[PDB]
C-alpha cells in the first residue's frame, strides 16, 4: 500500500532527525565514556545492578535499524546511558560527573528536537 510506503517515509524522516540528534548528543561525550556497553569482562558484578544496560552504539544499532518509532522512545534510552551511570558510579568519579554534564548538554539539543518532531510532524 501506498499509506504504508508514507509512514516509511515518516519513520524515514524521524530516522533522519534522530540520527543528527544521536550525533550530537555523542559529540557532549569527548571522553568517550558511554560509546560502547560496559564490558562485562572488566566489571563482571554490572548486571546485579543494572537491569537495562544501554550506551551510544547500540542506541545506533537500533537507530539504524529504523528500531526507534517516536522520540520518546530515543529520549529513554538515552536517560539509560545517564542514569546507569549515575547509579552504579559514586557521585565523586569522573563517570558520574560526565554523565550529569551529558544530561545537561543533552537538554538543550532534546529540547529543540521535541519541537522538530512535533512541527515536521
Amino acid at each position: 500500500s501506498m499509506e504504508q510506503v508514507a509512514m516509511e517515509l515518516r519513520l524515514t524522516e524521524l530516522t533522519r532527525l534522530l540520527r543528527s540528534v544521536l550525533d550530537q548528543l555523542q559529540d557532549k561525550d569527548p571522553a568517550r565514556i558511554f560509546a560502547q556497553p560496559v564490558s562485562l569482562k572488566e566489571v563482571p558484578d554490572y548486571l546485579d545492578h543494572i537491569k537495562h544496560p544501554m550506551d551510544f552504539a547500540t542506541m545506533r544499532k537500533r537507530l539504524e535499524a529504523q528500531g526507534y518509532k517516536n522520540l520518546h522512545e530515543f529520549e529513554e534510552d538515552f536517560d539509560l546511558i545517564i542514569d546507569n551511570c549515575m547509579k552504579y558510579n559514586a557521585r565523586d568519579t569522573v563517570f558520574y560527573r560526565a554523565a550529569v554534564r551529558l544530561r545537561d548538554q543533552g537538554g538543550v539539543v532534546l529540547r529543540q528536537a521535541r519541537r522538530e518532531v512535533d512541527s515536521i510532524g
